[PDB]
Parts: structure tokens; C-alpha cells; sequence
């Protein structure tokens, strides 16, 4: 097309969110509960020590 | 502007009819009655001859 700004809106509509950033968000969300549990177990060990 | 076709419509709106063509139409319209009268007088002379 020759329409100014058509490429921007068409890319935006085609890709509401990039796949790579979506996957980064997914892996972060998957990892968060594991880190929470690990730190909770660390605090449990701190309780055990005292 | 960068909009395709904007120049065409803007020129069309700015100049509904060119001044030169408008003046040509005006002079033709002014001349027509004179030519009609001249040819009518020519026919009147043809009547006079016969």
C-alpha cells in the first residue's frame, strides 16, 4: 500500500504481542511459584535452626 | 501532505473549472447571438434578391 501509517496499524493488528515476549512472560510466570516455594523452604530451615 | 490522491481532490475543489476554459465559454456564448443575427441578415438579403 501507499497509505501512510497503514504498515504500523497492520503490524499492530497482526501481532498484538510478540511471541518472544509472550514466551518470556510465560516462563517468568511458571518460574515464580517455584521461587516462592524455595524461599519458603529456606525460611522453614531458618525456623528449624532456631 | 503524504496522502495519496489528496492533491487530485484538492486541486479539483480549488478549481471547479479552469479560468481559461471559463473565459472561452464566455466569449463563445457572447459571440453566438452576433453570428445568429449576421446569418439572419444574410437570409434577409437573400429574400431581398428574389
Amino acid at each position: 500500500t501507499q497509505q501512510p501509517g497503514c504498515e504500523n496499524v497492520c503490524y499492530d493488528k497482526s501481532f498484538p504481542i510478540s511471541h518472544v515476549r509472550f514466551w518470556v512472560l510465560q516462563i517468568i510466570f511458571v518460574s515464580v511459584p517455584t521461587l516462592l516455594y524455595l524461599a519458603h523452604v529456606f525460611y522453614v530451615m531458618r525456623k528449624e535452626e532456631k
